């Protein structure tokens, strides 16, 4: 660990890596240090809830290689270890390169003196710095307030480590319960459901909302989705409010506020994330009270010499207003954009990032913009043409293929492409134009629906 380094990147996930690759591309001589709390070198997370589960290789938990949707096999890691330079070496080695100081944590930040202090006492000074701290899984107070007995049987899910433990458990218990109906809970339910199909074991998913992906999708579509998650071999329990959790003769017992009791062997809790904003205290950086995370401008800049990117960044979108996005692709785009800006670029966030998700073979979608079920929607499908806050939506209908528009005024500000491939460039085009559209059935033709 050197005492000075030109570019300091705090946090060793997706955003930070994208930043490093970007800086090097715009300054082929650059010297970049990543300080990373995790012992692991930068890796992507999506395969931990999706592809690593569907691998036919039994060695998959050691190899950590997966197949992409298009044949090509690869590693979970961004680069092979042999592509980074030592932390000690980084000041000298000609041409520079990227170093990763693994297993250390930044615990104090002094913006005045361009300096960080590590948890071991080390101090580093910097010319340019990026916070890319990500966030931590939220906990359930019903679990927080229980005993060792309970907590020992409870998983949060974020790291490679978590994928090794849960994969092991799935192979040796009879029943697992997922608590949460968002992205992680739902994707996990499917992966575990396809696994339980072989052994005839059970998988329960329960949550407060009426159906999966309640905070993202309109009610009709969220309902349609839940039915598909069931068909993956999952026992879905909507409208469940967890009251308490204890053990009874070696088993977990979940008690719902409705009087029902759920018995199970293990619990995974997917109930959102808390953005990692500890450094904001000592650094004296503005936190956003509405969205959470560090408040930064359109260029991801907080103070001079310091930028924020990824899950921890609340930024200004010139086109869609202030936001904070927590998705893989956004981490890449914003990390890459901060890299450019740390090497003088000065460009505002403009190329919109996107996301995607899959729940069994029949639910596959991509999305862009402000995609929030609390906004008015207009949806258009190969069966019906439904509006929600050309008529009001009917559950039980066929919703296998369509596009859903999310509105502010007459302006489309978010789109979800529902089992439709290869039309993302047009979704981008529509968000960018920001026209007040007369008839959205016209706009929908752009996506081949009809
Ligand atoms: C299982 C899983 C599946 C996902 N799948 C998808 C998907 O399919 N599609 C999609 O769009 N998104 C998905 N996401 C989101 C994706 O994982 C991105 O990683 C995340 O949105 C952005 O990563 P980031 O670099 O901003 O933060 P992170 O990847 O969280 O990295 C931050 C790193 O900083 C370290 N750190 C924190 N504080 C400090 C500190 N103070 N000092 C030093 N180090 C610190 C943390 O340990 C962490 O390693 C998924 C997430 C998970 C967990
Ligand atoms: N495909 C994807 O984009 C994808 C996949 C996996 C993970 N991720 C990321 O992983 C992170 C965390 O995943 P997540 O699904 O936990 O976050 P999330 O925000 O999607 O989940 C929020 C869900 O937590 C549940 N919840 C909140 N409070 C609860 C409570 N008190 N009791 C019971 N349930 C409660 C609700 O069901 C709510 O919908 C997110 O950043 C997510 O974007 C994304
Ligand atoms: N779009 C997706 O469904 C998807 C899937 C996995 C990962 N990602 C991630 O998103 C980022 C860039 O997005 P991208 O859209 O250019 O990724 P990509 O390179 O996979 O896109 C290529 C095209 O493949 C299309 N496609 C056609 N048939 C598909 C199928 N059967 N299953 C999945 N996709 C199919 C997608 O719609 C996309 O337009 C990358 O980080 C990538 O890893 C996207």
């Amino acid at each position: 660990a050197p005492s000075h380094v030109p570019f300091l990147l705090i946090g060793g996930g997706t955003a930070a890596f994208a930043a490093a690759r970007s800086i090097r591309a715009r300054d082929p001589g650059a010297r970049v240090l990543i300080v990373s709390e995790d012992p692991e070198l930068p890796y992507m997370r999506p395969p931990l809830s999706k592809e690593l589960w569907f691998s036919d290789d039994p060695n998959v938990t050691k190899t950590l290689r997966f197949k992409q949707w298009n044949g090509k096999e690869r590693s979970i890691y961004f680069q092979p270890p042999s592509f980074y330079v030592s932390a000690q070496d980084l000041p000298h080695i000609e041409n520079g390169g990227v170093a990763v100081l693994t297993g250390k944590k930044v615990v104090q930040l002094d913006v005045r003196d361009n300096m960080v202090k590590l948890n071991d006492g080390s101090q580093i000074t910097y010319e340019k710095c990026l916070i890319a701290t990500g966030g931590t899984p939220r906990s359930l107070s019903a679990i927080d307030r229980a005993g060792a007995e309970v907590k020992s049987r409870t998983t949060l899910f974020r790291k490679i480590g978590d994928f090794r433990s849960l994969e092991k458990i799935s192979r040796e218990v009879k029943s697992i319960t997922i608590i949460g109906g968002g992205f992680l809970g739902s994707e996990l339910a499917c992966a575990l459901g396809r696994k339980a199909r072989a052994l005839g074991t059970e998988v329960i998913q329960l949550f407060p909302e009426k159906g999966n992906m309640g905070k993202i999708l309109p009610e009709y579509l969220s309902n349609w989705t839940m039915e598909k998650v069931r068909r993956e071999g999952v026992k879905v329990m909507p409208n469940a409010i967890v009251q308490s959790v204890g053990v009874s003769s070696g088993k977990l017992l979940i008690k719902l506020k409705d009087g029902r009791k759920v018995e199970t062997d293990h619990i995974v809790a997917a109930v959102g994330l808390e953005p990692n904003v500890e450094l904001a205290k000592t650094g004296g950086l503005e936190i956003d009270s509405d969205f959470g995370g560090f408040r930064v401008n359109a260029e991801l800049q907080a103070r001079s010499n310091i930028w924020v990117a990824g899950d921890a960044a609340c930024f200004y979108d010139i086109k869609l207003g202030r936001r904070r996005v927590e998705h893989h692709d956004h981490a890449v785009v914003s990390g890459r954009l901060a890299g450019e800006n740390m090497t003088g670029a000065a460009k505002p966030y403009w190329h919109q990032s996107m996301f995607w998700s899959d729940l069994g073979p029949d639910v596959g979608y991509e999305a862009i913009g402000l995609v929030d079920s609390s906004l008015p929607t207009v949806g258009v499908f190969a069966k019906a043409t439904a509006q929600d806050n050309p008529q009001a939506p009917v559950q039980g209908e066929d919703y296998g293929k369509g596009v859903i528009f999310y509105l502010r005024d007459k302006v489309v500000v978010g789109i979800v492409l529902w089992n439709i491939f290869n039309r993302m460039p047009i979704a981008r085009k529509i968000i960018k134009d920001g026209e007040q559209h007369e008839d959205l059935n016209e706009v929908a033709k752009l996506f081949n629906i009809h």
